[PDB]
DNA sequence: TGCATCCGTGAGTCGAGGGTAATAAAAAAACATCATGGGTTGAGTGTGGTTATTGGGGCATAATCGATCTGTA
């Protein structure tokens, strides 16, 4: 439950959802990055990614 | 001299939630210490008490009107 509470709430790949509009809601959801554990930071990442 | 190796660097105001957790032993004795409760100091705040009065009203001792029957051309 520990681990799992963790990864729920304060790992970086969870974060408070957008409410502002149904659309934001949407463009949230459906949302893709490339940090978080095993990926880049801004500082690291270069041009080409 | 060339090689890998280590050591600093890298923006700016801003906002909103904002804290989470793998584990573990009990006895005993011994001692320290605060907590309450009851009793002296002591420190007040509390309360009447005698004696300094200064305006006010008062009674004396004087005073300036108001009203009528006797003396002078």
């Amino acid at each position: 439950s520990a681990a799992v509470k963790e990864f729920f709430g304060s790992s970086q790949l969870s974060q408070f959802m957008v409410q502002n509009n149904p659309l934001s809601e949407i463009t949230h959801k459906r949302r893709i990055s490339a940090l978080g554990p095993g990926g880049l930071t801004r500082e690291r990442a270069g041009f080409e990614v």
